[PDB]
C-alpha cells in the first residue's frame, strides 16, 4: 500500500541493490535471524520490498504483512501524537512538565548513595520542560535495569514502573522516585515517552490507543498498528528469538509477561508498546517525508514536521541510536544525523532514525527524499549491525547527479 517502481525510477542500480537482498538471505542461512521484511522507498515509490526466511523458526515463510514488536520505534509515533496536541495549543515546548503533571512538583534527584546504600535525595532544581521530556534530557531514569551502581534505575526497576496498572499509576510512581539527574544536563534514554503517553491521555481526554487510532493509524491506513495483536491476526505475528551470533543457535526469547502483545495493555507505553507491519511503518515514514500528509490526508502542518526532525539538544550532548554517534543529535522523539560526514556515515544531514530492542530499525533521509524500514524479531546486537550494513548497501546502490 504504496506505489511500486523500477529501482532506476528511484536512482538505484538494480545490480548493486541485490547485494542487500543477498546480505539478508545470508543472515537467515547463517541463523542470525528467522526472517524479516524490508521496504526501501524514494520519491514516494517503493523500489525494494522483500520478505525473507520464516515467521516462526520451523514454520511458514515470512509474509510481507508480518506483525512485529517495534518497541522503542513506538517513540516517534507518540511524538506525532504529542505534536498534534501541540498544533491544538494544548502544550508548549517551554512549559514546565509539572503544569500538565502537578505531582512532578515532588520530584527529587539521586546524588550518590549513603553508608546504608540508600540514595541521598534533593528536591529538583526546577521541573523539566516539555522540550526536555520530548528529547530525553529531563533527568528521568531507565526502567529495565536492576543496577545498584545507578540508584535511580534500581528504584524504577523495584517500583515496577513499566509494569503499572495504568498510566496514572506509572506517572505517580515516577513522581515519588529518584531522578537520574537535574533536568537539562545530559541525554539519557528514559521512560519519557511513556510519560508523554500519559500527557496524550490527559490533554486529548481519550485513552492513548484510541487517540492514536483516530488521529494517526486510521487516517494513514496503518490497518495492523496497535498496542496488541488480536486473535484473528495472531497467525501473522513474527516470533521473538535470542542467542549468540557466532553459533547458528536461535532460541525463543524469554521476556516478562508485561511485554505480552496478545491482550490490550492496562498501561499502554508510548515508548515501546506498538506492533506494526513494514507497510504500516512505511506509510508513517512516507508521511514524514511529505512533511505531514499522505494520499490527501494531512495529520500535521509542514512547519510542525520540520520542528520534529531538527536537533533540539544543547551544544555538547551525546546520543546512542537504537534501544538495542559523532555528528548525532536528537529531535522530538527521534535521533537526527546533524553532521553524518564527521562519522563517515552515508546518510544525508537531517536524517531521522530509531531502533527497537527486538531489532526493528528505520531511517528517513529528507535530503535524498528516501526511507528504509527493516523488520526482524531478534534481541541483542544483530539488529544494530544489520541497520549499519543496510545503510552502507543502500547508499552504495544510489546514483545521484554530482554538483
Amino acid at each position: 500500500a504504496l506505489p511500486k517502481g523500477k529501482p532506476e525510477e528511484g536512482g538505484f542500480s538494480a545490480e548493486r541493490l541485490k547485494r542487500l537482498d543477498d546480505h539478508m538471505q545470508t543472515m537467515v542461512d547463517r541463523g542470525q535471524i528467522a526472517g524479516g521484511v524490508t521496504v526501501l522507498a524514494r520519491h514516494g515509490r517503493v523500489v525494494q520490498a522483500r520478505a525473507f526466511g520464516r515467521r516462526v523458526l520451523g514454520g511458514d515463510p515470512m509474509p510481507m504483512d508480518a506483525i512485529f514488536r517495534i518497541r522503542s520505534e513506538t517513540k516517534p509515533v507518540t511524538g506525532v501524537a504529542m505534536m498534534m496536541l501541540y498544533e491544538q495549543g494544548l502544550w508548549r515546548l517551554d512549559d514546565p512538565v509539572s503544569l500538565h503533571i502537578p505531582e512532578f512538583a515532588n520530584l527529587r534527584v539521586a546524588k550518590g548513595v549513603d553508608e546504608t546504600g540508600q540514595p541521598i535525595l534533593t528536591p529538583v532544581s526546577r521541573s523539566p520542560t516539555m522540550r526536555e521530556l520530548m528529547t530525553h534530557t529531563a533527568g528521568f531514569a531507565y526502567g529495565l535495569a536492576n543496577d545498584p551502581s545507578s540508584p535511580a534505575d534500581q528504584a524504577y526497576y523495584r517500583a515496577e514502573v513499566l509494569q503499572s496498572a495504568s498510566l496514572t499509576d506509572l506517572v505517580q510512581k515516577v513522581s515519588g522516585l529518584p531522578m537520574f539527574a537535574e533536568p537539562g544536563q545530559l541525554w539519557r534514554y528514559s521512560v519519557a515517552a511513556d510519560i508523554q503517553g500519559y500527557i496524550v491521555e490527559k490533554l486529548s481526554g481519550q485513552s492513548l490507543p484510541v487517540f492514536m487510532q483516530e488521529r494517526i493509524f486510521t487516517p494513514l491506513g496503518m490497518k495492523d498498528t496497535a498496542f496488541y495483536v488480536p486473535e484473528e491476526k495472531q497467525a501473522r505475528l513474527a516470533a521473538l528469538y535470542d542467542g549468540d551470533p557466532a553459533t547458528g543457535q536461535l532460541v525463543p526469547a524469554v521476556e516478562g509477561a508485561w511485554r505480552d502483545v496478545s491482550k490490550p495493555p492496562a498501561a499502554p507505553l508510548g515508548g515501546g508498546g506498538l506492533v506494526s507491519t513494514a507497510g504500516d511503518f512505511a506509510r508513517f515514514a512516507q508521511m514524514i517525508l511529505n512533511k505531514g500528509e499522505l494520499d490527501g490526508v494531512r495529520i500535521l502542518k509542514p512547519e510542525t514536521v520540520a520542528l520534529m526532525t531538527q536537533n533540539h539538544l544543547p551544544e555538547g550532548f551525546v546520543v546512542t541510536t537504537n534501544g538495542t554517534a559523532a555528528g548525532m543529535g536528537y529531535g522530538i522523539d527521534m535521533a537526527v544525523a546533524v553532521d553524518p560526514a564527521a562519522s563517515g556515515a552515508p546518510v544525508g544531514p537531517g536524517t531521522v532514525s530509531w531502533g527497537g530492542s527486538a531489532g526493528t530499525w528505520f531511517w528517513i533521509d529528507p535530503a535524498n527524499n528516501l526511507f528504509f524500514v527493516g523488520m526482524i524479531q531478534r534481541l541483542g546486537g544483530v539488529g544494530p549491525g544489520l541497520d549499519a550494513q543496510s545503510r552502507t548497501l543502500v547508499y552504495q546502490a544510489l546514483e545521484r547527479p554530482p554538483m
